[PDB]
């Protein structure tokens, strides 16, 4: 059956426009959404990322201020196109912020993919990434590493929570790719989507916060490598031109409220014929 | 005779919290000082940085609210000194960020001293160092390639306004050592004093703000590297213990009011014999 993409929203969180545009800001509290990538796939259901944990931000960053409704875990998510965490085949992380991978923890079941690198830095990240990288619950490994099995979820175990690691561009599926955008995390990934009628989708998740972050190079504060972060725009840029793609943004306010959630979503059938 | 340390009080600047302490603030209008390291050796008068040109941040940075009063000019401070730019022999500049070079201009007949990677960094930076850089009075090179020549002062061309470059950690004089610090700019120097009857002084300049700064590693928001940039901290964390050296930062406002500046000095005789 034809690729269908759901975004799955996530509710919200607060930064300074400082965090959001690195130096530029303007400062001042900037309320940004949250959201995951669910693709409905000939060869299987495939969601990429797992928004925030709300009991995780209320405990250990309350300052980012979380709205998130029932309908806005994942699992509430999930119910809105009458589906449930056990239909989902295959769990990919972008990377290991804690507002990726706050829901990982309902997927035991799910083969999980995500860079080769990610789960080592959330074992031993770089002291000023502590905090990104503070949910652990997606990994028994990284959990204990960390001093924070308390975290885990009951019955979440090394056997289920261990990840294939992958690193360079590669297929997901049959047009689904997982592009390599390091810099703002060491490996950090990017999604392109592409559809049998209409255009494709470049998900630049953290790679480019905002339709304006892209455009200025202005990425976002928190990273890792600048120069890297930078690099990984113009390599999405370049990306989208080249496939005549349509690009899609992590945390930006205006542009979110243009994009299709819930029950909507892309790739319909044209009834052309 | 002895090597004496006067601290050349050059105003301040302002920044938001998020901009002296990387993603962890807080936020809102910080005011910090800025100042050069005038020394006075047996082997010559080394300046190290010249402040901030008042015109430049007020044309480029207005946002960052200069005061600098006419004794806070370089040729002001070295004038409550009974000296003159004539009688410095080496500028040395520890970056070329405009808060540490914005007079060198006044010191066409002096040698000049950068890590060698400094120039070439002012001439084609990161896009997201353009701010930083964006005084390039103190080179003819470095202004035309930015096409800023009309920033330069009368009289300056490439001839007495080339560096010598230099790597590592190097001795300027007996007892002065220039300290590898990279990460803050791809070429960042600290700067270490050893007096003969008196303890170190290291002078951290960007590798660390405040004292807080390297408390907790908390960098700069303006960087180039930020795992670098950690890295130097440690690196000057361990260089003081091991040399029982006084730390001495370059934008902490609360420890600059116990500092000496003006007349008074660093590396008085004791009277003890
Ligand atoms: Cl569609
Ligand atoms: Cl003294
Ligand atoms: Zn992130
Ligand atoms: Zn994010
Ligand atoms: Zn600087
Ligand atoms: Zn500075």
């Amino acid at each position: 059956s034809d690729t269908k993409v759901y975004l799955l929203d996530g509710g919200s969180l607060v930064l300074d426009g400082y965090h959001v545009f690195w130096n530029r800001g303007p400062g001042g509290e900037v309320r940004f959404p949250v959201y995951s990538i669910l693709i409905e796939h000939a060869e299987g259901r495939f969601l990429i990322d797992t928004g925030y944990d709300y009991d995780h931000v209320m405990k250990v960053l309350p300052f980012e201020k979380p709205i998130q409704e029932k309908h806005q875990t994942i699992p509430g998510a999930l119910g809105l196109l009458g589906l449930e965490p056990r239909d989902i085949d295959v769990v990919v992380n972008s990377h290991f912020h804690f507002d990726h991978c706050g829901g990982n923890k309902y997927f035991p079941h799910a083969k999980k993919i995500c860079h080769r690198s990610e789960v080592p830095q959330a074992c031993n990240p770089q002291p000023f990434e502590h905090l990104g990288y503070s949910d652990l619950s997606f990994s028994a490994e990284a959990a204990e590493a960390r001093g924070a099995t308390a975290q885990l979820l009951e019955g979440t175990t090394r056997a289920n929570s261990t990840f294939e690691g992958i690193d360079g561009d590669v297929d997901l599926a049959r047009g689904v790719k997982l592009i390599s955008t390091p810099g703002h995390s060491i490996g950090h990934y990017s999604l392109l989507v592409e559809f049998p009628r209409r255009k494709p989708i470049l998900f630049t998740i953290d790679a480019a916060y905002t339709q304006k972050s892209l455009e200025t190079l202005c990425q976002a504060a928190f990273h890792i490598d600048p120069v890297a972060g930078v690099n990984s725009m113009r390599k999405v840029k370049k990306l989208a031109e080249d496939h005549g793609a349509e690009l899609m943004y992590s945390h930006d306010m205006d542009n979110f409220k243009t994009y299709r959630t819930g029950t909507q979503f892309y790739g319909h059938h044209h009834h052309h014929h």
